[PDB]
């Protein structure tokens, strides 16, 4: 029954992915020197300013004015002629600093594997479409930029700096992906390259090697860079800030994302740990055989590490009853807040690239390491 | 089989709402003096200072300083001890004006309904799950602190301070409407009232006589504020932030959602515009009959006005078969962008009322008026 | 009897010179728009951000975002590889506004030419030791980047960034100027030039042509351009901030100088439009025979347009007694606030330039048109 | 023959003042954890923010946000009224944290006491004028607003905010000391007083039992703040900014003064180094009799440590011919930069006292301590 979805992934560059980097950078070493801190990490950007705003707490003293400039210089925005330089752009700061102790805090916390957390509402989902588990266009969107930050770096095509937009829309006919309908990827470029070589150049060495021709038909559009040419790029026109790009980050559409800000929390902030654990669990699930598609939901008010709500659900694809479903899990990896940090080993430095490709997917995450996941097909039977 | 959801919200206290308050309420400004500016703004604010960044072509002249300022005011902000006054409130323009023609960033069709936007993707979702086409989990959240407000102004219990978090918490079976499980409430309340004390009045009048009272289970768990003393509240401690409340902006957590900029872009700027038209095909969509709830995505690619994909979903109850009515809208709802800037009469100042309470949620702003509905049931077949 | 006095000369480039411009370049157009407006102009600079802040009030409405930028042209900082381009530097701004009507101020004012003015101590001076009248020092410094200014901008040396400091000694042996003992200027200037043709070009094209080599020993230190190289130039590594650059704009040392910033304030802040008048009358004075060297102070504390203080004084110099100087003085140009904007027409466009080169010296400024000076003869005798 | 002068002050209330306060309070506190670092910081204050900017090289790690906050927490500033609070008050770090070797801007000597510094020009100035050997009108200025603290924190007068502008206008005869001309006292006072009832308080208070009694005329003219609202104040309006009051920092009026920056810099900076070392030499040469006003001249040229021109005139009464003393001077007080430093043991936190109320002024701080004195009567000649 015929769809065709689409999504974006933004590569690290469009301003917003400046941010995130920025964001949990300051939290990286903020943390390195001490993982129990607490800190957020508002960066804004535009034009000359990176102001990293917000507000830690760590035994540690983290420099902000290189951590800011230094992830300005990785993601490459190098001379003017770009768009900020990595070099001559005010770092402001506006990091409040409250004190390390451990009392009055914004909870109270106290045996350690319960009583705890804050408000949201935190959903996770994995599914079979792919090779890993994550919906197919959110993939072939964020594939498709990593290979652009592949070849650039390298020295590849040395003309494409750095901030790429990359949207991708897939003939959905039934659970299974007939077609893919438009590969949309836009990406900055110097002044050397006349349009028809670009137009050359991005279909040999970014597209056609990650887009899967098994697939791609002769229906398909490349939609190529369109508007005129990008030369500035990066925040040199247009204004970013940290992670509003909030859904390129976790399942490019397809996931009910129930309102969630994800770099720059450390993992007492439940809006982020939390939902790694509602990933945790999905996936675990999911490649392990109890159903084609699992979603899950979990949600917390503020305090009580007694998680208010847990709405599994599956549409249509459960190999026990939508119940029983939930029934093991629950039993199997329990997500009161400091609970999750603990289930998964989550606070010593794996931030920095959270922010930049894909929050989960990467086969090198606490969240995504499927582990305990052949324990659910014994409890359901020996499948 | 039944369900736990959750849907928070914020008032017009918390910082993150304050911030785009103030940035609808410049992209407003902008627009009295003409609307055929595009304009974004992004604000971020605290502690004792908000800057209005964003880029603004246009002719208008507005002071931000004031613009900023009696916003602020308007919040209710004034004694300091109540988080920050708006009187000592520092303001930063880094508003780039451009004039009428180069900028990076224009070109364009010929007459003006060919137009094209930058690219992303939107969902807009109907349901007569309770009065309005919302699924009324985010409303009952909504409307219990729209009542807050009431308050402050009308005198009644008086020593609220702004700021509003809250959860609502229904448990939901597979048809309509089962019964509550939690609410509650933050805010942020005077020194001078007893923690107690102000439990109580708070539930005798802020929260019943929104939340409606015929499902009050012996077991609707009931959190006023288990925190207490919320006080130095408002923008301190958690940064401003424009356009992060995205999800409580649009549709509990039930909304499918795009990444995106709903606050403080004038409506060419089809991340916002999009996403409105997508509940007028929504709202419609349900409250002709033919199903009972849609969520229909669009998305576009820049440098095209034919959008590149475009799905309403029936989770179930369709009633016609699918393609026929999804060729319906192709038939009577324009959804080239510059169109949906005509079909929706949008360039009016209109926008402050929107960063407040649910963009589509209160019966006014075009974005939720049955204007195209019968116009539907007499088209696909004429019943 | 023997002495060698100093003075430095910074250049339009030195951070604190930027500053000035920006500052009096906000003035200028929210002058050229409303001459009535108070203004001041407080910018900051480093780095990547001009902050112009300070407080403003007309019925003009000047663009900040271009002037700022504007003006950053103007002196010449254009690609990064200097150390802030004009163009991916944010200018932010923090100007406060109050409203342009009459009647509660910062004083009160009601008959014109009287009854008015603020709190400061305006010494003025002049002499005959210059073909114009400033002491040789300053003129020797202010001239000499002068020429910078010219041979950068034309085209004759293409390599001097333009961030200049010059200083110059003077061998004063008695009234007159015997030598001038070391010419100090250090410029900024390409990675082209190696050192020993800078050390050639400086003397040919800037210094050679401005000092006069009749005073021009043998003993006479060249000081051009001492640590090592000059390329960064300008905020790109250090910071600087509007008119404490205070001495090198009025007699640089030689200038009893009674607590004063100059660029940037309107005329009804009386530090600086009641102190031109004191150059106007010690000038007026000095080459119109009544002494060798004349000097005067005018004082005044808040409100009392009649001012507290007139100290004229010559050391060892007059034509009449030191008394009768004063008395001719004060029957002729009256120096209450209002008054002096009268004598001279100063509130219509003259600023950008008085940042930069000389406050006073060059012979086209309202303060600096000798006129009244022939009819002080007459009342000394005929001379 | 007669005159009559006028020096200003401020207190640690006005916003220049404050500012220079913070940055001193940086300077002081990077010296804490070690003094040989080069810190040069520049505040910017005004309504709801201090930005700290500045460039730092030091293995020290202050955190600047603490030292501002409870800077402006000693002016007094709580209860926002009062002008700006010092909670909310916003505070930005642009402070550029070089560690010790590549800087753009060091190179150096051999020996320690071979170095050179960057270039400019500093005067200093004595007088048995009345106590110390400052030229009291700025003394007399200043002590009478040395008062208005006293009373804050000893309780006795209660309501007055921290602000305090103030003039003396002494008349001056030609040897040492004639009547008060006029003095006046602007306090930003409480909403509270009453503002005839404000005055007296003041008078049989503040002003009389600083400024000396001897001198009263029957025609003293007394300005209690002919504007008597001041009120909002402190840091609003008028805005701070660091190192810009250098006079009444200096010598009332009667300073030769050069451009300069007196607060915010490490004792390296021959700006603030070379001017404190200048009272060293005067207060001495008045102290031992050998004149009874110098002023000495000192500059140096970036990149040398031999200075490029000393001189100490004697506004008459010179008790030896003349180039005998500027050889004594030449011989025991070695102005070579880093050589000042180790003569007046200027490594340490000290500084924060100096923003305050005069640099030198005050019987403590090394720069008035009468050492070498006795030391040159004997040597010039041998009495």
């Amino acid at each position: 029954a015929k769809h065709l979805f689409t999504s974006e992934s933004v590569s690290e560059g469009h301003p917003d992915k400046i941010a995130d980097q920025i964001s949990d950078a300051v939290l990286d070493a903020i943390l390195e020197q001490d993982p129990k801190a607490r800190v957020a990490c508002e960066t804004y950007v535009k034009t000359g300013m990176v102001l990293v705003g917000g507000e830690i707490t760590t035994s540690a003293w983290v420099d902000i004015e290189e951590i800011t400039r230094n992830t300005v210089r990785e993601i490459g925005y190098v001379h003017s002629d770009m768009g900020f330089d990595a070099n001559s752009c005010a770092v402001l700061s506006a990091i409040g600093k409250q004190s390390p102790d451990i009392n009055q805090g914004v909870d109270r916390a106290d045996p350690l594997e319960q009583g705890a957390g804050d408000q949201g509402l935190m959903f996770g989902y994995a599914t079979n479409e792919t090779d890993v588990l994550m919906p197919a266009p959110i993939t072939y969107a964020h594939r498709l930029v990593q290979r652009q930050a592949e070849v650039r770096k390298n020295g590849t095509l040395p003309w494409l700096r750095p901030d790429a937009k990359s949207q991708v829309t897939f003939q959905y006919d039934d659970g299974k992906i007939v077609g893919i309908d438009a590969v949309v990827l836009s990406t900055q470029h110097s002044e050397e390259i006349d349009q028809k070589s670009l137009q050359e150049a991005v279909m040999e060495e970014i597209i056609k090697p990650i887009l899967p021709a098994e697939w791609l038909t002769s229906a398909t559009k490349f939609f190529i860079n369109p508007t005129g040419r990008f030369v500035i790029g990066g925040p040199m026109g247009d204004c970013g800030l940290t992670g509003r790009k909030i859904i390129v980050d976790t399942y490019g559409g397809m996931a009910r994302h129930g309102g969630g800000a994800f770099s720059g929390k450390d993992p007492s902030k439940v809006d982020r740990s939390a939902a790694y654990a509602a990933r945790y669990v999905a996936k675990n699930i999911v490649a392990a055989g109890l159903a084609d598609r699992c979603e899950i939901q979990v949600s917390y008010a503020i305090g009580v590490a007694e998680p208010t709500s847990i709405m599994v659900e599956t549409f249509g694809t459960e190999k026990v009853p939508s119940e029983q479903l939930t029934l093991l899990v629950r039993e199997f990896f329990d997500l009161r807040p400091y609970g999750l940090i603990q289930m998964l080993d989550l606070l010593h430095p794996i931030y920095k690239e959270t922010a930049a490709y894909g929050h989960f997917g990467r086969e090198h995450f606490p969240w995504e390491k499927t582990d305990k996941a052949q324990l659910l097909r014994d409890a359901a039977g020996l499948k």
